[PDB]
């Protein structure tokens, strides 16, 4: 709580100026033309590999969308599949990234029918990994692969570049993490190389700064609105979560037009910490009662007039905050989003009193009924909705009814970020056991110790991937795939998240030197 309001307002940070972001544009045209001299196929899809865990890909998403295609339209050739692992994943990786079609067969000249894979390259392990990630249902050459692949890197930890690759890889693949929170690393990672490309290293450090900066300024004009809201002099428990939630927010939409996305989805997360205090800690079951009422009304004057004194201000501050968001949409492009908004804000609030009743009868769901409405009380279901309408423009109708039908996107992808915030709870407050998450439930049910149930549920989150895996290349649904990006970097956000949960401090505050 030390990244309090006075010193937001005290940054004041260089790289906001022109000179820089003319810099930037010079550097940008130089690497465009640097990519154009890049011929091979596996250099162009190492270019595509370090531009993205640069932080850089949002700038050259022709150039990356070009090299892709043209690899697409090449890898049917003869002799294309050089049987070369590491390119194999590699390629495996990008193309099924970015939604095009490769089978898991390319990995079957790996692997014997008997004995399984055969491979002693770190570098070709490595990339297999990550590769694995990018598998659907039901691909057991991609399943293999992953339990190959996570038992060699696991041994490997029982060269101090590739125990470090090990590690990083076991905790937190490519696929589970958002651009921007792995970028200073990597822009570490690439300095350290021979073979650098010195302009585009050097674009990487500018433009994190930037991106730096530019946040910080957006934090400026949200911490303003915390303070004047004034929840934190109200309510004791209402700690200053700002940095906390905009961190998230950054997580979900990083780049430089997500502005108003950004402010609206830090301070509904602002709010979600408090009301679910209130929900989980501080409210008798009659108070919740009566505030999710007040939600399902949404009926100011009826609030007021019923509710306790300490929910009073907390239910306004919602209640304006939302009226305004809806406010801000009419006017910028003539849509009227309320009774989506105030919808979704209601299941969440739904699914928290059924949480509070489940704690109170002392019941202990089975953990597929606890998931059921765990997926809404972790605020997935809310999230999207908030990203989709704060972060598009022009809103499709169609595109929003299809989230309000509950798609299986929303479904799995929600599930695994209940679990993997349970996952969050420690062992110590397993033992209390008051009130029950994903690994109590799991205990309950199967009888498996703590240690046990956590490996199961860590094994759950990576099955229910695959699912996701496959509603983000189904071309034929309603959502863009601008749209189910901001979904998968809630989740991610979450896996990073029960990491490192300073790193926001180093996300936000602390440039990369020259
Ligand atoms: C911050 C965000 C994007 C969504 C809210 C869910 C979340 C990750 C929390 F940390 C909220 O607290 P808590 O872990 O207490 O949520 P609970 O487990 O009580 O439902
Ligand atoms: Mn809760
Ligand atoms: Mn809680
Ligand atoms: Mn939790």
């Amino acid at each position: 709580s030390i990244w309090d309001h006075d010193f937001l307002q005290s940054l004041n940070s260089n790289y906001t100026d022109e000179t820089y972001k003319r810099r930037a544009e010079e550097l940008k045209g130089k690497v465009k033309t640097a990519i154009k001299d890049v011929t091979e196929p596996l250099d162009q899809l190492e270019l595509i590999d370090n531009l993205q865990r640069l932080g850089l890909a949002y700038h050259f998403e022709p150039e990356i969308r070009n090299i892709l295609r043209n690899i697409h339209n090449h890898n049917k050739d003869y002799n294309w599949r050089k049987e070369n692992l590491y390119a194999t994943s590699l390629e495996f990786r990008l193309l099924r990234q970015h939604g095009y079609p490769v089978s898991q067969e390319v990995f079957s000249g790996f692997k014997d029918d008997k004995v399984g894979f055969i491979c002693d390259d770190f570098k070709g392990i490595l990339s297999l990994h990550e590769a694995s990630y990018y598998s659907l249902e039901g691909e057991s050459i991609m399943e293999e692969a992953w339990q190959f692949t996570s038992k060699h890197l696991k041994e490997m930890m029982i060269d101090v570049f590739v125990a470090e690759q090990a590690k990083r890889a076991l905790e937190l693949p490519l696929h589970w993490k958002a651009p921007m929170l792995e970028a200073r690393w990597f822009i570490h990672v690439y300095e350290k190389r021979e073979d650098k490309n010195h302009l585009l290293l050097e674009l990487a450090k500018l433009e994190f700064n930037t991106l730096q900066a530019i946040y910080q300024e957006e934090l400026k004009d949200i911490s303003g609105w915390w303070k004047d809201t004034g929840l934190g002099e109200k309510l004791s428990f209402a700690r200053n979560r700002l940095v906390a939630s905009f961190l998230w927010s950054m997580g979900i939409a990083f780049e430089p037009q997500f502005a108003y996305c950004r402010r609206v989805l830090t301070i509904s997360i602002a709010l979600i910490t408090v009301i679910d205090d209130i929900y989980d800690v501080y409210g008798t079951l009659d108070e919740l009662e009566i505030f999710t009422d007040a939600v399902a009304r949404w009926d100011i004057n009826y609030a007021l007039k019923h509710l306790p004194g300490y929910m009073k201000m907390c239910f306004l501050a919602l209640y304006n905050f939302v009226n305004e968001f809806a406010y801000y949409v009419l006017k910028q492009q003539d849509f009227d989003m309320l009774l989506s908004i105030k919808h979704a804000w209601l299941g969440l609030i739904q699914a928290y009193l059924v949480e509070a009743k489940w704690y109170h009868s002392k019941y202990t769901p089975k953990l597929e009924e606890y998931l059921e409405n765990g997926l809404v009380s972790i605020t997935g279901p809310l999230i999207i909705t908030i990203s989709y309408l704060s972060g598009t423009n022009p809103i499709i109708k169609k595109e929003l009814e299809f989230l309000e039908s509950n798609p299986d996107i929303v479904h799995w992808s929600s599930k695994i970020f209940r679990l993997q915030d349970d996952l969050g709870t420690s062992s110590d407050e397993i033992q209390r056991g008051d009130v029950p998450k994903s690994i109590q439930c799991y205990m309950h049910e199967t009888g498996a110790s703590e240690e046990v149930a956590r490996e199961h549920i860590k094994d759950m989150m990576r099955q229910m991937w695959k699912k996701v895996n496959a509603y983000t290349a189904d071309k034929d649904s309603p959502l863009t795939r601008t749209t189910a990006e901001f979904l998968l970097n809630l989740v991610r956000m979450s896996h990073f998240m029960y990491l490192h949960g300073d790193v926001g401090f180093t996300l936000l505050f602390q440039p990369i030197p020259l």
